[PDB]
C-alpha cells in the first residue's frame, strides 16, 4: 500500500500542501528535538499527578477514573505555549491550508494516553465538536486541520494513528476495513497532520508490558470557528510573555476570515482586542524596528 | 403580491417558526414598548455624541464618511443589554429556529443611520462575516439568524428594508428585481426576523430631508460560530449585574452545541467557564 510521507522540516511547502489535498495527511520528521519533546513530557506528567478535583469535570466525569487526559496544555505547559504552539513550519503548513479560508486559530490542544489493553478506536471523521462541519461539502475552503504530537512511540504494536489516505473525497465514512488504513508510526519529535474529513482511528493499544502511547491533539481551526477551549483567562503577565503569533492562536487578538469579510472577527469597539486590552508581545520590538512598518 | 406577516408579539411560536421556513421572515408588532424604545435612543444619543476617533475603525473606515455606525451596543446601552437582548420572544423563536443546531449566542449588535439621499443595497445574503455559510446546504441546521430593531419608523421613503419572501430556496442570489420584494414597513418597536440565506437589501434612505432611518441589527448564530464582536472587556460588575441568559449571549458562559458534540464549547480546565470565573448572574445566586 502507499504509505505516508515522512517529511523533514525544511521540505517543500507547497508539496506538503499538495499532500494533504491528495493523500490527506502527511509527517514531519523530527520536527522537536528530543529536549523539547521531554520538557514537554515533564510538564504533562506534573498535571497528570494532581489529585481528582471534588467539582465538576465536563469531560472527565463521563469516563471511568482511569481516565488520562490533560486538558488546554497551552496553559500549564510552558514548553508547548512558547515552543510547539509558535513552531514556524507548522505555521507554513497552516497558512497554505487555510489559503482559502483566512486566518486560524487554536481550537484545542490536549493530551490523552492510551493503556496497554485498550482496543482500537472506530474509523471516524472529526466533525463532532463543530457539527456544521458534517454539512461543509468537499470542494468548501478547509475550516480545520488536526495536528497530533506523538510524545511516546507510536509503533504498530501500541496504536500508531490509523489514516486512511484518499478517504476525505469519500461521501461517507461508512465502516472499513482495518487494512485499508495506513499506520502513522512515528517517533516522539514527529509530527502527523492530517486534513479535514479524512477517515481515522486511535489504534488503541495492544502491548502487555505496561508501557502507555501518549499523544497530544492540536486543532487548528478557522477563527470563523469558536475555540472549544476558551483561553480568556489566562494572566495577563502570561499571555504578554507570548509572542504576537502565540496570542493570535489564542484567542486574544482579532482576526481575518477570508474575503468576502473584509472587516475582521473578534474585534470590539470597532477597533483590534490587542488595542483595546493594550496587549504586548514578547516579539513587538522585532516586528517593530524603524517604527513605520504599519 | 403575499406581504409580509405582521403577528402580534404574543403570537404562537409554532407560527412563527413555520413562516420563517416558509417565507423566510416575518414582523412582530409593537414587541418593545415606548419606553424601552425611548430608553434605548436615549443611549443611542450619548454614543453618536462621541467625537470621531483619531485611530483605526476597522469597519467604518472602510466605507464612505456618511456612515453613522455604533458598534457592539450592549457594552455601551443598558436597555439593550438588559431588557431587549434577553427578550423571552426574541428567545421563544430562538430556541425554536436553532433546535437542530443547538445553543446560539450574539455575534453582533449595532446601530446604523441612514441619511436622506442614500442608495439602496444591492440584493445580498448575509453570508460575509462567516464565508463557510456560503458553502453550507439549504437542508443544513441553521447557524444564523437576523433580528432587525426599526428605531425611527420604517417607511417606503425612508428605506424599509427590501425582503424576497422564499428567497433561502434558491441556489443563488441571482439578478432579482426590487419588485420581487416586499417592504419591511415598521414602527418602533417593531421587529424584523430574517432566516439565513433570505435574499434582502437595505433601503438607503431616500428622503430628500428629514432625520436619518435608525436601525439596531442583531446577529444570533450559533455558538460554532466565533462572535463578530467580542464582549471579553466588559467589566466583571456589567457581566454579573445580568441575567445568566444574559452572560450566555455575550460569550461569558460555557455553550453547548448539538450533539455529537457531548462536551460542550467555550469551556476551559475541563470546567464551565462561569466557574472558572466564579461568575454571579442576576437571576443565579
Ligand atoms: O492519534 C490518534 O490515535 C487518534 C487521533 C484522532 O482521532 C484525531 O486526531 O482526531
Ligand atoms: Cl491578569
Ligand atoms: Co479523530
Ligand atoms: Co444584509
Ligand atoms: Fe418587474
Amino acid at each position: 500500500k502507499p504509505q505516508l510521507q515522512r517529511l523533514a522540516a525544511d521540505a517543500d511547502v507547497d508539496r506538503m500542501c499538495r499532500l494533504l489535498e491528495e493523500d490527506g495527511a502527511f509527517i514531519l520528521k523530527g520536527l522537536l528535538p528530543f529536549d523539547v519533546v521531554e520538557s514537554f513530557n515533564r510538564e504533562l506528567d506534573v498535571q497528570m499527578a494532581i489529585p481528582p478535583p471534588k467539582g465538576e469535570r465536563l469531560l472527565a466525569d463521563k469516563f471511568p477514573p482511569h481516565f488520562k487526559y490533560v486538558p488546554n496544555v497551552a496553559t500549564t505547559c510552558p514548553t508547548f505555549r512558547n515552543t510547539v504552539l509558535i513552531n514556524p513550519v507548522i505555521h507554513a503548513i497552516c497558512e497554505a491550508y487555510f489559503q482559502r479560508t483566512g486566518d486560524y486559530w487554536l481550537s484545542a490542544a490536549f493530551l490523552r494516553e492510551i493503556e496497554s489493553g485498550m482496543p482500537a478506536q472506530p474509523f471516524h471523521r472529526d466533525d463532532a465538536t463543530h457539527p456544521l462541519m458534517h454539512y461543509q461539502p468537499l470542494e468548501a475552503p478547509p475550516v480545520s486541520l488536526s495536528v497530533i504530537f506523538p510524545l511516546t512511540e507510536f509503533t504498530e504494536e501500541n496504536g500508531a494513528t490509523e489514516v486512511i489516505l484518499g478517504s476525505h473525497r469519500w461521501t461517507e465514512v461508512g465502516t472499513p476495513e482495518r487494512d485499508q488504513a495506513v499506520l502513522a508510526t512515528m517517533d516522539p519529535g514527529d509530527v502527523l497532520i492530517v486534513r479535514q474529513r479524512v477517515v481515522h482511528a486511535g489504534g488503541g493499544n495492544r502491548t502487555t508490558a505496561g508501557k502507555p502511547r501518549r499523544v497530544v491533539l492540536a486543532y487548528f481551526n478557522s477563527v470563523q470557528l469558536t475555540p472549544f477551549e476558551t483561553y480568556r483567562t489566562m494572566p495577563r503577565e502570561m499571555v504578554e510573555s507570548m509572542t504576537v503569533l502565540g496570542q493570535r492562536m489564542l484567542g486574544w487578538r482579532t482576526m481575518k476570515p477570508s474575503d468576502p469579510n473584509i472587516v475582521g472577527i473578534n474585534l470590539i469597539d470597532d477597533k483590534r482586542l490587542e488595542n483595546v486590552l493594550q496587549l504586548k508581545a514578547a516579539d513587538s520590538p522585532a516586528l517593530e524596528v524603524d517604527l513605520q512598518g504599519d
